[PDB]
């Protein structure tokens, strides 16, 4: 584990993280995608041989000895607000065990659900929360990737309100 546990956020591409594994914001089907997914699938395209996997799951596939944890959050396009939030927190805590499972100090990981598969709102607070309650009894250094300066504030704002 880390000697103190921490979490910070980044304003950076995700498949240039110093963490010990990453965390993908993986489609269904293991396809490349689009944004994380798609960045992901340059940096690492070894890691999605078998990466398909359910909503609400996590799939970890090594590149090498570099551990990828394909994390499925719901498309609320699809789902109604109650069901769609049920599957981000499930997913979040299957990347919880994954986490953990690995024995890694840290872990590199963007918020579920919050661009394409958002259904066109702001979930910021809902997913980070969401990564909260299931990252918060992991010991690992938690570095958390966003690509917008003002969610970066916000994320910040949030991980300093907890001290
Ligand atoms: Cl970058
Ligand atoms: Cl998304
Ligand atoms: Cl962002």
């Amino acid at each position: 584990g880390a000697m103190a546990p921490s979490y910070r956020v980044k304003r950076m591409d995700i498949a240039k993280n110093d963490e010990e594994c990453v965390v993908n914001a993986a489609n269904p089907r293991g396809l490349p995608g689009d944004g994380v997914c798609k960045a992901v699938y340059k940096k690492w395209p070894e890691s999605f041989k078998n990466s398909a996997t359910p909503v609400g799951t996590a799939k970890t596939v090594m590149c090498g000895t570099y551990p990828v944890i394909h994390a499925v959050g719901p498309n609320f396009s699809n789902y109604t607000e109650s069901e769609g939030d049920r599957e981000l927190a499930a997913a979040y805590r299957e990347v919880a065990k994954e986490v953990t499972r690995l024995g890694v100090n840290s872990v590199a990981i963007p918020l579920l659900s919050t661009g394409v598969y958002s259904g066109g709102k702001d979930r910021l607070t809902q997913s980070l929360n969401h990564l909260f309650t299931a990252m918060d009894s992991t010991d690992a250094d938690v570095v958390i990737y966003c690509r917008d300066k003002e969610w970066e504030k916000k994320i910040s704002e949030a991980i300093q309100m907890r001290t």
